[PDB]
């Protein structure tokens, strides 16, 4: 039998549910997936708002597991894996195992330097270049019987309003496809979307690749996803705690916790080098485990031929704490019913565990925040590390990982996002490390939340870095960082920060006893709930800076490529965001957004983003039950 949760925030957890799932509030589409948002004029990560991502669907998960834990039915939660499976990772259709069984795990694949500015692009495969081992492939393959890869791939086009439809017949939906491909400097506003399943039928002469890759010949008809790890690790996260919600109450998901496990076991691909070197060594070739840094990177992908039959995988050498997923790594490592088949598999997690948490503290700065991260590919060229650069286990300091326009750690998301499964890890092993980390860490972000007279509040929304950590010594341990200093740029009233905030301090409080860390979470539930309530769940007005960008932001094209979108946009030298894009001038809200514009006003909009709605609905459930008095 469960334990009894309180009351209030029990209801306001299952009020949350209810209007989420609501068919009138239209968070998902006819075929069950959730959209990144209900609003369609939307640009963050996705660049636009009926476009879905794997760390929606893991949010998914997580919702219908907490309602399972107060309704007794888990249909909800298994049929969250079962769209999961169907939609977001590739079918033996989009990833045919007639290519993937040619993958030589000896030569995963080709080198190709990643570039500091998308006009450098495409990017030249040298196959002279030096590539390390693939050491886990053996063992997915003998345990699992195949050689596709079992990973959520991480955009899709859920009502195929780009066109390219599925494997390219243009009509069908969801449709998968990817954005980001040039860079550092690639923001979201420009990139130039294309097909995972590229047969040339759209874009240009040879679809879309050889604005990304330039090889010796001819572009091969193929196939390419990409993995976002931290949304995958959740799905583990979520389903551990559906699974001891279920049996509390005689009940079981063991099929779902199967699929969880098995997706775990392939996420170790995140823990290699993109191309296999040696950590710490990047100009030699790894021979197998001597090229796993063992932390969540920020991607490992694959692909192969149509057409033709061979593949290829890649991890990533860009690690960012953000992604970070102590619980993931300690359930996979240690519950016996989360037991990866492969014979690795535990103790890969096992290590992982250990060098993440090394990772944090590394990062943590004299305040308290958690910086950046560290790569073992400098420049994404594997070039020299600079002196006087600090190092972890040989990997070069890295202020904001992966991108920087803008910096991927100038956002306070990525600090509750990851510090809240550092909380559930120290409330459930009550691990001396995570405590270490939340005392100092909690400390800080409890002196930066600011409570108004009218109910309002504010909390730290931009922040920005100076200095770097220590070199990290194994041996020595934290030494404090006193050159290494956050600095909030700006406050705002993110609903989806606050709620994971709340998340991590309700587990560090009922753990730690923490009251001022427990009495923040509770009035910033209350605030949301009292103050910021509406029909289709929470919302704010808040203002798009880079809303301009729309009109004025300039897509790279290489000189002479010409191509055309679905619907007929061309594709050539010169065209703004918005020209391959035309089918968002009948969006509703367009003329409202443009006529600010040209006001010259930031626009404002009112956004309803299924991870922020549903990071609500969990904190309420969270708090009702730790805290049932
Ligand atoms: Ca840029
Ligand atoms: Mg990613």
């Amino acid at each position: 039998a469960s334990s009894p949760a309180n009351k209030v925030y029990q209801d306001r957890f299952e009020s949350m549910y209810s209007k989420i799932k609501d068919p009138a509030n239209g968070y998902f589409s006819e075929q069950g997936i959730p959209y990144h948002s209900i609003e369609t004029l939307m640009v963050e990560a996705p660049d636009y708002g009926h476009v879905t991502t794997s760390e929606a669907m893991s949010y998914y998960m997580w919702l219908e597991a907490m309602h399972g834990r107060f309704s007794g039915d888990f249909t909800g939660f298994d049929k969250s894996w079962s769209v999961t499976e169907q939609y977001l990772i590739p079918t033996e259709k989009d990833q045919p195992n007639t290519s993937m069984s040619r993958y030589d795990a000896n030569k995963p694949a080709t080198y190709a330097p990643e570039f500091q500015d998308p006009s450098k692009y495409p990017s030249p495969l040298d196959t002279s270049q030096p590539v390390g081992r693939d050491p886990i492939n053996s063992q997915l393959t003998s345990a699992y019987g195949t050689s596709m890869l079992y990973g959520m791939h991480w955009i899709l086009d859920v009502d195929n309003w780009y066109g390219f439809g599925a494997r390219a017949d243009g009509t069908s939906k969801p449709s998968y496809i990817n954005t980001f491909q040039r860079g550092e400097q690639e923001s979201t506003w420009e990139t130039i979307p294309q097909p995972c399943w590229d047969e040339h039928k759209f874009g240009g002469q040879y679809g879309f690749l050889d604005l990304f890759t330039k090889d010796t010949g001819t572009p091969a008809k193929q196939f390419k996803y990409t993995n976002a790890p931290d949304a995958d690790a959740r799905a583990v996260q979520a389903t551990y705690w559906a699974d001891q919600w279920a049996k509390e109450q005689g009940k079981s998901v063991s099929t779902s916790v199967g699929k969880a496990t098995k997706m775990g076991d392939y996420l170790r691909y995140s823990f290699f080098d993109k191309y296999f070197r040696k950590i710490g060594q990047p100009s030699q070739a790894g021979t197998g485990y001597d090229a796993a840094h063992y932390l969540l990177s920020w991607y490992y992908a694959w692909g192969g031929g149509i057409d033709s039959t061979w593949s290829w995988i890649i991890g990533s050498s860009h690690n960012h704490f953000g992604y970070q997923n102590p619980f993931a790594a300690w359930v996979l490592s240690t519950d016996a019913n989360f037991k990866p088949k492969s014979s690795n598999g535990a103790s890969d997690w096992a290590k992982s565990l250990d060098r993440q948490l090394e990772f944090y503290q590394w990062l943590q700065s004299a305040e308290g925040a958690i910086a950046g991260g560290a790569t073992n590919s400098w420049n994404g060229r594997y070039e020299a590390v600079p002196s006087g650069t600090s190092t972890f286990y040989g990997m070069g300091y890295v202020e904001n990982p992966v991108y920087a326009d803008p910096g991927s750690n100038t956002w306070f998301g990525m600090q509750v996002w990851s510090m809240q499964r550092v909380a559930e890890l120290y409330y459930k092993t009550g691990d001396a490390r995570a405590k270490k980390l939340l005392d100092k860490w909690a400390k800080w972000i409890n002196g930066e939340i600011k409570f108004n007279a009218d109910g309002t509040f504010q909390i730290p929304s931009t922040i920005d870095w100076e200095g770097q950590p220590d070199t990290w010594n194994p041996t020595q341990g934290y030494t404090g960082n006193a050159n290494l200093h956050v600095k909030v740029v700006n406050y705002g009233t993110d609903l989806g920060c606050a709620s994971s905030l709340a998340n991590t301090l309700t587990y560090y409080a009922a753990k730690s006893g923490d009251e001022t860390s427990r009495q923040n979470a509770q009035k910033l539930l209350d605030a949301m709930w009292n103050n910021y309530s509406d029909s289709k769940g929470i919302s704010t007005v808040e203002q798009r800076g880079d809303y301009h960008r729309f009109l004025d932001q300039e897509v790279f094209v290489p000189a002479g490529w010409t191509g055309k979108m679905p619907n007929g946009d061309v594709i050539k030298s010169g065209v703004k965001f918005i020209d391959i894009r035309s089918k968002y001038k009948q969006d509703p809200e367009w003329q409202t957004m443009v006529a600010a514009l040209q006001a010259g006003q930031v626009p404002t909009q009112r956004l309803h983003r299924f991870w922020a709605q549903s990071e609500f609905a969990v904190a309420n459930g969270v708090y009702a039950i730790l805290f049932p008095d």
